[PDB]
């Protein structure tokens, strides 16, 4: 009886094994536009993905992650509020069952179609496994979907995904470049936060633009088609694999933008 996004298994029960869902710092929440400051402090965020190395896409039975080579710093995040070296590790997504909902973040309480998370590590802390049990160990870019014109960087992800069905399905994924996910703008909000799965650990520095890109409603449709469940089990639509919003707390979200 693991966890998942069944009413039975949902983010309403992870509290049981994993106290921390209930903690001080957990994720995704809702973004409060009027809220959030201007914080002439940060720094544009630098996005260096010219030398990304994809290897493999896999189907965990929650979403679908596309992994890369982060056995040198080849891909990596710095600058914004970042002190140091994040090194891509994989990026995934959450959606929904229609385009009213799917994101986890929310923007003024609105709801994207997709969110679109790339995970980072903090190279001062050597592996993944210790960087996940600090409070700046993390550091997660985040970028909402809306549903209108394909987006064309997506779709060779979208095109493999009839090859990953099911949960523990893989595929080859080399050379794939993830600057064609990105927006034109990198404005971002930035907050310290959590996994969004179990073990939902308060190892995040989150950093979410303000820009969605868009996607067409044939490409998230194919989302849509994902399992959930094993090879030959019962069909379970891979859909609304989304946490919702977690309560602030005594937190500040702070915007690079005016
Ligand atoms: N949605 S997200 O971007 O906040 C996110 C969530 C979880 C993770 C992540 O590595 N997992 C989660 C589950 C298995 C696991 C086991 C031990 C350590 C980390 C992990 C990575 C990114
Ligand atoms: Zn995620």
């Amino acid at each position: 009886h693991h966890w998942g996004y069944g009413k039975h298994n949902g983010p309403e029960h992870w509290h049981k094994d994993f106290p921390i869902a209930k903690g001080e710092r957990q994720s995704p929440v809702d973004i409060d536009t009027h809220t959030a400051k201007y914080d002439p402090s940060l720094k544009p965020l630098s996005v260096s993905y010219d030398q990304a190395t994809s290897l493999r896409i896999l189907n965990n039975g929650h979403a679908f992650n596309v992994e890369f080579d982060d056995s040198q710093d080849k891909a990596v995040l710095k600058g914004g509020p970042l002190d140091g070296t994040y090194r891509l590790i994989q990026f995934h997504f959450h959606w929904g069952s229609l385009d009213g909902q799917g994101s986890e973040h929310t923007v003024d309480k609105k709801k994207y179609a997709a969110e679109l998370h790339l995970v980072h590590w903090n190279t001062k802390y050597g592996d993944f496994g210790k960087a996940v049990q600090q409070p700046d160990g993390l550091a997660v870019l985040g970028i909402f979907l809306k549903v209108g014109s394909a987006k064309p960087g997506l779709q060779k992800v979208v095109d493999v995904l009839d090859s990953i069905k099911t949960k523990g399905k893989s595929a080859d994924f080399t050379n794939f470049d993830p600057r064609g996910l990105l927006p034109e703008s990198l404005d971002y909000w930035t907050y310290p936060g959590s996994l969004t799965t179990p073990p939902l650990l308060e190892c995040v520095t989150w950093i979410v633009l303000k820009e969605p890109i868009s996607v067409s409603s044939e490409q998230v449709l194919k989302f849509r088609k994902l399992n959930f469940n094993g090879e030959g089990e019962p069909e379970e639509l891979m859909v609304d694999n989304w946490r919702p919003a977690q309560p602030l707390k005594n937190r500040q979200i702070k915007a690079s933008f005016k």
